[PDB]
């Protein structure tokens, strides 16, 4: 199973030319290495992502021009003795100008957070392209030389800081890799061993997903053995860039925050209203950078609205299955209603609520709007059982009414004092 492509074939025959970019870039650079990211291990993530993006560029072009595909792999090698960590990719390399002009690569710089000396070799995938070597110690001055024996792609060799040698250990690197890069879009190896094994299905055309795939991914993100009770595959580009999958568990009573097929936070509870905390799955957007009160709240609402409609349409696609779901999760809806501030938010959430009707036969649950059809005001009755609710003289004088058999349901109706073109009033007035 041993497989590695990283070895020291490159070399520079001549001398290098020294460069020092402008003071501002120097500041932005010291900023990236000191205060940009809150975690240091994430450098393994950023570089990996950059490699993946480069490989697609090659594949997309080799296909757009109809040529055979080479080995599109991503390799990471640790050296504890030399205290080094290397990452190489076959993805279409960088030109000489690029290696000088750039500064995308905003994430490549993250390495200086852990490295005191960075060493790079690149060879643009275009034929007849030359390989070049890029050196730097983080002081704002880099060297460029023409290198030989450079394979098409990019190779990065990091000489860790005296205190960051922990990464040079394989086990540590694999922990980080499996933490962030478990869904990378290209084969990834670490000292020879393939690490990733998961497909980020949340990027596929929803019409091209299979049920067993959703079950596997649900059991991963949720870490359960039951199957999904409900599944929502949401892609959006008009409000914001969203690619997510939401699962309602089969068993009765969090969501991951990915981006560019790489994970930022595993418990992105902010992305969904607190009353929807029972949802599992993933949400992936290109709009996110250990604190979150950001404007991404708009996302938190786009999802809140989208999920509501999803739960409404489901009620109209299967009433008994949704009835079981509501009997199992209505606690959250009533909570989110009692907690909502704008009455519009409450009424939106309340559209999921279902009750038994005086005109409907016992055992039938209806939404507020559905009852609204037969109508100038809504009227309910909080009684223990259907027999008691029908026998009720308060009801005996009748036109159509709804029945509550639990105290929290009555309190819920009393919280949202009104609904749409209606007013919620107790028959026991
Ligand atoms: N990994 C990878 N692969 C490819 Cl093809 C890239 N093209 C880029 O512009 N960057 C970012 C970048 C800019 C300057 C320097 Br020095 C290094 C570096 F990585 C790439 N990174």
């Amino acid at each position: 199973p041993l497989h590695s492509i990283i070895s020291s074939t490159e070399s520079v025959q001549g001398s290098t030319s020294k460069h020092e970019f402008q003071a501002e870039t120097k500041k932005l650079l010291d900023i990236v290495a000191r205060s940009l990211y809150s975690e240091k291990e994430v450098f393994i993530r950023e570089l990996i992502s950059n490699a993946s993006d480069a490989l697609e560029k090659l594949r997309h072009k080799l296909v757009s021009d109809g040529q055979a595909l080479p080995e599109m792999e991503i390799h990471l090698q640790t050296n504890a003795e030399k205290g080094t960590i290397t990452i190489q990719d076959t993805g279409i390399g960088m030109t000489q100008e690029e290696l000088v002009s750039n500064l995308f690569g905003v994430g490549f710089y993250s390495a200086f957070m852990v490295a005191d000396r960075v060493e790079v070799y690149s060879r643009s995938a275009a034929p007849g392209s030359l390989g070049y070597q890029w050196l730097s110690d983080g002081s704002g001055v880099f060297e460029i030389a023409e290198a030989s024996g450079v394979r098409t792609g990019t190779k990065i060799i990091i000489h860790l800081k005296s205190d960051c040698k922990e990464f040079s250990s394989e086990a540590r690197v694999r922990d980080v890799v499996t933490k962030y890069s478990n869904f990378v879009s290209f084969p990834l190896y670490l000292n020879g061993r393939r690490m990733n094994t998961l497909q980020a299905i949340w990027m596929m055309d929803p019409k091209d997903v299979r049920e067993w795939q959703h079950e596997e991914f649900y059991r991963y993100v949720a870490q359960a053995h039951d199957k999904p009770r409900y599944t929502l595959h949401y892609k959006t580009d008009a409000p914001l860039n969203i690619r997510s999958i939401f699962y309602v568990p089969d068993m009765k009573p969090s969501v991951a925050l990915y981006s560019r097929k790489v994970l930022i936070q595993t418990k992105a509870t902010d992305i969904l209203p607190k009353w929807l905390r029972f949802i599992r799955g993933v949400v992936d957007s290109e709009d996110i950078p250990l604190q979150e009160s950001a404007l991404i709240r708009k996302l938190r609402d786009v999802l809140q609205q989208r999920l509501i409609k999803f739960f409404i349409d489901q009620s109209k696609k299967d009433a008994e299955k949704y009835a079981k779901f509501f009997e199992d999760y209505g606690l959250f809806m009533r909570e989110g209603i009692v907690t909502a501030t704008e009455q519009e938010v409450k009424e939106d959430i309340a559209k999921l609520l279902r009750y038994e009707s005086s005109a409907l036969p016992s055992g039938q649950l209806t939404s507020l709007s559905e009852y609204a059809s037969r109508m100038r005001n809504i009227y309910y009755l909080c009684a223990p059982n259907r027999h008691l609710a029908e026998h009720s003289p308060y009801y005996e004088a009748m036109t159509e009414v709804l029945f509550c058999f639990e105290q929290f349901d009555e309190l819920t109706l009393l919280h949202l004092r009104e609904f749409d073109k209606k007013k919620l009033i107790s028959v026991e007035t």
